[PDB]
């Protein structure tokens, strides 16, 4: 409903938006992800990471380091706000996270941190 949002990514390391926004007066938020397409986790796994915009680079240095095995994220990263796990084609995932760990007029990426993905797979979730 208000407080979700549905998001994809495909085989072609796109998702099918660059920018979300989440009414302010949601005391949490939904985002639900899924993978359109046939390739399997190993190689065109998925996932959905908030940061600031300022985070972003050392979340996706260390994530992308991390391999497979820890969904390509540093484990106990505390610049991650929220992340869904990392999914493969025909898979679902959805987190939710308390709107409250957000600030007005603050700057907040989206992004998927496997390796090569996360210049193609970004963008803007702001506060409205
Ligand atoms: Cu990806």
């Amino acid at each position: 409903a208000e407080c979700s949002v549905d998001i994809q990514g495909n085989d072609q390391m796109q998702f099918n938006t660059n920018a979300i926004t989440v009414d302010k007066s949601c005391k949490q938020f939904t985002v639900n992800l899924s993978h359109p397409g046939n390739l399997p986790k190993n190689v065109m796994g998925h996932n959905w990471v908030l940061s600031t915009a300022a985070d972003m680079q050392g979340v996706v240095t260390d994530g992308m380091a991390s391999g497979l095995d820890k969904d390509y994220l540093k484990p106990d990263d505390s610049r991650v706000i929220a992340h869904t796990k990392l999914i493969g084609s025909g898979e679902k995932d959805s987190v939710t996270f308390d709107v409250s760990k957000l600030k007005e007029g603050e700057q907040y990426m989206f992004f998927c941190t496997p390796p090569g993905h996360s210049a193609l797979m970004k963008g803007t979730l702001t506060l409205k």
